[PDB]
């Protein structure tokens, strides 16, 4: 647990991702790492899974906060989502080497549902059929455009700018719906 | 020659619209031709799909330019029409691409599409110069990227399911509403 946590931290910290390397950083024997993760894929599947859980929590927290108006909340969500895709991409790439023949839609699906409730709050005048369609388009666009953006490595500044443009598009659509 | 080729190609599109049911025998029939006669022009089902694919790519490249260059119509109207045409073509070309993965699983399904996208970003960049003359080049260029990415990635995901003309129309109108709202907001500063 403390040992696993440190392993996982050394892993989340450590393309040339290896077991020997994560154990060397963790200050443990590879024997000892091997008790918890028999291989590099095993570590990556845990990183992947902890990430989806962290992001589901975070994205839900952004949309429920009420020190900010809905358009502000949506902008913050977009930034957090794009940053998160760029991280999911690095693990996907490593997983591609480690488990070549190797869910994300069950996570996508729950994200969507939470977003529709936010819409309900942000668009009280908008008929349910329109609000549904809009929530589908918003969540599909965020997911599809975020994922494509992350198919190559990005700088922090690239991420911030792209997220700002993407939010401008999504927020403009949200505002036009509410006017 | 060219008349018989066109009826087979039209027949093949009819047959497809499914993809697990795509065979030459089934297209020869629709077309009212012998399977022997189809064979001269297309020696297997993959060759028919490859032809439908490249025809659809040229058409779409033709339509992108023609729609967005049409200065009869104001810019956002052109964009709405482009969105509807692009979505339509994605929902027709979902079936070609699925049939191909069954027919020719090794086939390089990403490379030639990127060249198609490239001619797309170029045309979008020119359109925004006209739609948004007062927007700095760096913003417009980012907006043009985002528009191109969005249309393609969203149209594509939407096409993963079979859609009615009404669905397509309803979804394309919302997608265009989003894009049009974004450009309008950019022009207001």
């Amino acid at each position: 647990s403390e040992l696993v946590a440190s392993i996982l931290e050394a892993a989340v910290q450590v393309q040339r991702f290896t077991t020997a390397r994560v154990a060397e950083r963790a200050g443990v024997s590879i024997g000892s790492l091997y008790q918890y993760f028999p291989n590099k894929a095993a570590i990556l599947f845990r990183l992947q899974s902890d990430e989806w859980r962290r992001t589901t929590r975070l994205l839900g927290e952004i949309l429920e906060d009420t020190t900010r108006p809905p358009l502000e909340r949506l902008r913050r969500l977009v930034l957090a989502f794009v940053r998160s895709e760029c991280e999911e991409a690095a693990i996907r790439v490593a997983l591609s080497d480690a488990a070549p023949l190797y869910e994300a839609r069950e996570v996508k699906a729950e994200g969507a549902r939470v977003f529709q409730a936010f819409l309900r709050e942000a668009l009280p005048e908008v008929a349910e059929a329109e609000r549904s369609l809009a929530g589908d388009l918003l969540t599909t666009t965020l997911g599809a455009v975020g994922k494509q953006f992350s198919e190559q490595p990005r700088s922090e500044a690239e991420i911030e700018r792209y997220a700002e443009a993407l939010a401008d598009m999504l927020c403009a659509y949200l505002a036009a719906l509410g006017e």
